[PDB]
């Protein structure tokens, strides 16, 4: 059975050597394929700088920290929170970066979460 909290090491990527730049078409959609790609492992994190974000594809998923207590272990605890044209779905804590799938592309860096399941 999946906990309510997983640990995960994200690849960091840099944004020009990503090659699928989201997840879907809709809200539902990316937020969907976010969380199967995370259990797959071929979930890659894009941190946000200035020209980031009009370089990848909306609607867009983030992780944000959930928790600003304690992060076990070294591993921040985060949540996903969808975007698109402005309006957010969800609302949680400081953005970690931007999720897109990692197809094969060489990190920069691992970022450690612990990722709530739902
Ligand atoms: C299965 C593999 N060909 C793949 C599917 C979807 C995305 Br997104 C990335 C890789």
């Amino acid at each position: 059975m999946e906990k309510t909290h997983v640990q995960l090491s994200l690849p960091v990527l840099q944004v020009r050597d990503v090659l699928v730049r989201g997840f879907g078409d809709s809200v539902e959609e990316v937020l969907s394929e976010a969380r199967q790609h995370l259990k797959d492992g071929t979930c890659g994190l894009v941190e946000v700088e200035k020209g980031v974000l009009p370089q990848l594809e909306q609607p867009y998923v983030f992780i944000k920290r959930s928790d600003a207590r304690t992060a076990p272990h070294g591993h921040v605890m985060v949540e996903l929170v969808a975007e698109l044209e402005g309006i957010q779905y969800g609302r949680s804590g400081e953005t970690l970066g931007v999720l897109v799938p990692h197809v094969g592309e060489i990190p920069v860096a691992y970022r450690k979460v612990l990722l709530r399941k739902n």
